[PDB]
């Protein structure tokens, strides 16, 4: 909820926008989940995400003057761990997606409807999961750049 203005939480916004998108499940949706063109955008907006917020925990990592170089210790390792769940939350987005390209058609298709139901849950569950571990993110570069 409370961003900084940089380039990767508005990637992230990107990708998590086009999440909305499918989590309506239209007939765009369904139409567009029996190809691939999702998860390529979705695979496309992740690493732009990961290689935005690459090059912002580089530019941080080489601030205000220390005294004895190290208490980022401990603090750079809980903030490159929150910017791997980052990226492992997206992935098991664009994962769930790939399951749901071929489930719809396993054994040449399935009931859809029972399958949209399970789906729908599974983004929820991994859309409440993205966005709170983009707020704990932006609470580990807090910390990171405070002490």
């Amino acid at each position: 909820g409370h961003m900084s203005g940089q380039r990767w939480e508005l990637a992230l916004g990107r990708f998590w926008d086009y999440l909305r998108w499918v989590q309506t499940l239209s007939e765009q949706v369904q139409e567009e989940l029996l190809s691939s063109q999702v998860t390529q955008e979705l695979r496309a907006l992740m690493d732009e995400t990961m290689k935005e917020l690459k090059a912002y925990k580089s530019e941080l990592e080489e601030q205000l003057t220390p005294v004895a170089e190290e208490t980022r210790a401990r603090l750079s390792k809980e903030l490159q761990a929150a910017q791997a769940r980052l990226g492992a939350d997206m992935e098991d987005v664009c994962g769930r997606l790939v399951q749901y390209r071929g489930e719809v058609q396993a054994m040449l298709g399935q009931s859809t409807k029972e399958l949209r139901n399970r789906l729908a849950s599974h983004l929820g569950k991994l859309q409440d999961r993205l966005l709170r571990d983009a707020d704990d993110l932006q609470k580990r570069l807090a910390v990171y750049q405070a002490g």
